[PDB]
């Protein structure tokens, strides 16, 4: 990601990048109703405006696992 | 990540990275009813503009587990 | 992540870099209700304009785990 | 993250890096109700405007769990 | 992360680095109420603006963990 | 982290760090209600504009166990 | 606009009335470019979530006039 | 608008009313560009949000004249 | 707007009245950008959140004349 | 506007009135750019949050005239 | 506005009225610039949080008027 | 404005009136800029937080005039 510029009106030289980006997000909520009864497992719920970058590793959103067992 | 500008009206260089970036949210919520009941497990709500960066690691964002057995 | 110039009007060099950044948030919340009841395992609820950056290790967000048993 | 400047009308070098950041925040709460009853576990609640850089180490923000047995 | 200039009508050279801050924040809670009745575990409630830096160790924000039993 | 200058109209050399830093943070609370009742556990609430730096050393804000037996 | 009840397991008795109301409204406005340019006349624009409940009056919501000449 | 209970389990009497109300908006403009020019004229822009009740009178909401000659 | 309660488990009379109220309202704006030139005219621009009841009297928010002339 | 009761569990008698009333706002802006010129004119903006009850007189918020000649 | 309790376990009654009240404001800004010229006009800006009761006579806010010439 | 009990466990009369007022405001300014230039004209800016009853009388906040000639 690099840039250079040589000049031996205007002169412009640009590297952008974007990676796991979230951006502009608008929300209303009104009058809304939840309920959650969990017995011995995994609730996720309500997840909004989540941005993320791994690197060599495992990248988990809104991950439920009931149980592990070994 | 580099920039280089030699000159020997206007001259510019550059480089810009984002990277797990959240930005730019508005949000509003009125009268919402939310109950949780859990016995046991795991329960997760409610998550909003998080962002996050991991090198060499597990990245997890609203995770939930119910129980690990060994 | 560099920046060089060399001259021998205006000349500019820039190099900037972001990573996992929150910025720009905007909540209101009125009249909610929010009713937790918890036995024996775990609730995360309600966050929210949260930013973190890891390297070499784990990173978790609003991570619920209900128990570990060995 | 270096910046090098050699002049032999306006020269600016810059590096800039931000990490696990979070700016520009307003929230506003009206009349509202949280219950939290807890028995024998891990409750996490209310987490607003938190950020963090962690080195060779693991990172966590709102992390709950229940118990750990061995 | 340094900053070197040579001059033999402005310079300016600048190396500029934030790791796990945070800035700009406004919150105003009015007539709210929170209950919280805890037996033998752990709650977290109203954490903000909290900024942390961690080398070579683990770094936890809002952590809460019931009992840990060997 | 160093700055270097050699002359041989301003010249400008400048090289600045924040880590673990929390600034510009405005908070009005009016006629609020929290009641705790804590029976052999911990409870943490109502933590605001902390900042934590850590060298070689675990790192925790906001941190709530409820008993540790071995 | 009246609500009565009389008794000599639940009951409810309601009347509700909403006149010139706006409600729910999420916009988002990303690189928008306006231009305008007026001489001697009236423009109106760019208007969003507006309510108005007049009485023995005339109700005018962006509304432009050139000129008035007697 | 009247409310009347009369007893001689839960008895609930009730009149709501709402005239000119706005609720519940949540707006995200990033990167807009605007330019207005002008000459003896009227220019309204950017009008959001905004709630009037008139009684006996004109009840105007964004108006725009360019001038009134007499 | 009246209320009368008469008893010879819960018994509950109320009437509520809004007029001209604005509530709920969140907004994020970033790297706007906004000129105006005016030349013997009238410019309104930005206007947000604005609540007014008038009565007996004109009612008028966000309102430009270039000019009036007798 | 009255509240009356007569007893010869609970009873609850109530009446609540509102009028040019502003409550809940939270607004961010950040890198945000004006420029106003202004040449014999009237020129309003950046109006937010503003309230107002007029009786047996004029109201006006955010009103701009150029001038006014007789 | 009146209240009025006859008794000959719990007895409550309320009169409450708002008028012209603005109230949980939260606002942040940054970096925000603004330039005003002004030669011979009148110009408002930033007003925020303004509330307003007026009786027999004219209310105003953010009013600007050019010139005034009899 | 009246409040009347008469008793021949728990009997409230209440009348609360709020008239003008504003409460709950937080504001945070980081690094703003400001250029105001004026020549024979009025300027006003930076207005926040600012309650007004007036009875009969005119009732003006942030009121800006030019220049008045008879």
């Amino acid at each position: 990601v690099v840039a250079a510029a040589e000049k031996t009106g205007v002169l412009y030289v640009g590297s952008k990048t974007k990676e796991g980006v979230v951006h502009g997000v608008a929300t209303v909520a009104e009058k809304t109703k939840e309920q959650v009864t969990n017995v011995g497992g995994a609730v996720v719920t309500g997840v909004t405006a989540v941005a993320q970058k791994t690197v060599e590793g495992a990248g988990s959103i809104a991950a439920a696992t009931g149980f592990v067992k070994k």
